[PDB]
DNA sequence: TTTTTTTTTTTTTTTTTTTTTTTTTTTTTTTTTTTTTTTTTTTTTTTTTTTTTTTTTTTTTTTTTTTTTTTTTTTTTTTTTTTTTTTTTTTTTTTTTTTTTTTTTTTTTTTTTTTTTT
């Protein structure tokens, strides 16, 4: 449920694409900090297979 | 195949101008110091009956020096003109209202790289 409690939000998307490796990410947390480069979708799917 | 003319951007560094850091003078601003106002009470001042011996005004008459007085000639007063100040129509500029068009900034958090100082 959302902040008001009047509507629902997904906890996680049911992805088919490996979005983390594919599109990458970059963010600055208080203690941690992530920096993940993008990747090619065909190569990542071959690795998954 | 060798040799000859011309064209411009650079070795440029110096003159002129512009931009950017500076600090004397009249207009603000916080402080201390002197003018205003309200209570207590307090000896002290001040309002009001009675008696009293006083000292200045009103019977009457006197004069003299200020009140009569006329007249010459000044000189303040009034007239016109022009300048200086005051005051009010006129104009200009700016601000606010509510729907529109556009934009612009300050910080956390981590991790890695430049970019100065020691």
């Amino acid at each position: 449920d959302n902040y008001d409690g009047t509507e629902k939000i997904p906890d996680v998307m049911p992805t088919k694409i490996p979005n983390l490796l594919v599109n990458g990410s970059s963010g600055i947390a208080v203690g941690m900090a992530t920096n993940i480069p993008p990747h090619n979708l065909t190569e990542v799917i071959n690795g998954c297979l």
